[PDB]
């Protein structure tokens, strides 16, 4: 089922959905793998996070070339670091227009990263304001609070079964929530829960750093974070 491409790997997950994943070393603790999405939306593709690195990003475009051929319209990236928006200038050199939280957009120089064009901002209740999001068709974004970082945010995709939480979310039998430098770690859970709430059809749940999983996800990420508290 996957496709190693280059150093990269894609694997289709619904007729008009795959999943991007690119790797980093981090120096005496191994290669992490980072996972995005490409979505087919009729005559053009939207992509959901870059890879970690410029290179590499570039390599996604050209997968999506090779194997779907048509323009990509936007990206939305889900928190300002490296493994999110470690490739938004090869973004902006190939012509694509890029979205990312306001708050996100702010980071993004302090945390080395290079600012989408275009701010999303979002409703009290942690949906997006539409007018900050135009021609995302299928792709509703969602802020669900503050956990992996205060800035992340997650995106479902319409007519699937799919929703992804981004670094937000770790598998079911995860041991640990990971890298919580950034991470809020009081509002951890609740974040996670509405995550889940916010998708309530989404029986695929897609993350950073596993293998989509079930909704167990949501549940046993939750269950971790409630003890950070
Ligand atoms: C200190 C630190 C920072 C980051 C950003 C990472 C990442 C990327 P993140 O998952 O947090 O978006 C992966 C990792 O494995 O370790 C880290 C350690
Ligand atoms: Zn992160
Ligand atoms: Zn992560």
């Amino acid at each position: 089922g996957d496709q190693r491409f280059g150093d990269l790997v894609f694997r289709q997950l619904a007729p008009n959905v795959w999943q991007h994943t690119s790797y980093l070393d981090m120096p005496g603790f191994g290669a992490v793998a980072s996972n995005g999405l490409i979505v087919r939306d009729g005559g053009r593709v939207l992509v959901v996070d870059t890879a970690w690195t410029d290179d590499q990003t570039a390599q996604i475009l050209n997968w999506i070339k090779q194997e779907i051929n048509l323009p990509v319209a936007l990206a939305v990236v889900t928190h300002a670091h490296q493994d999110k928006m470690g490739g938004m200038d090869a973004l902006h050199a190939a012509g694509i227009a890029t979205y990312a939280n306001a708050l996100s957009n702010q980071l993004a120089p302090q945390e080395g990263m290079v600012a989408a064009q275009h701010s999303l901002t979002f409703a009290a209740n942690g949906w997006v304001e539409p007018a900050t999001a135009p021609n995302f068709g299928p792709l509703k974004v969602f802020y669900p609070g503050p956990g992996h970082t205060s800035d992340n945010i997650t995106v479902g995709i319409d007519g699937t079964d799919i929703a992804f939480g981004g670094c937000l979310i770790k598998d079911s039998k995860a041991k640990s929530l990971g890298n919580l430098g950034d991470a809020d770690t009081e509002h951890y859970a609740a974040s996670a829960r509405a995550f889940g709430a916010a998708f309530p059809k989404a029986s695929m749940i897609v993350m950073s750093h596993s293998a989509p999983d079930s909704r167990a996800a949501i549940t046993h990420t939750a269950r971790m974070a409630d003890k950070l508290r």
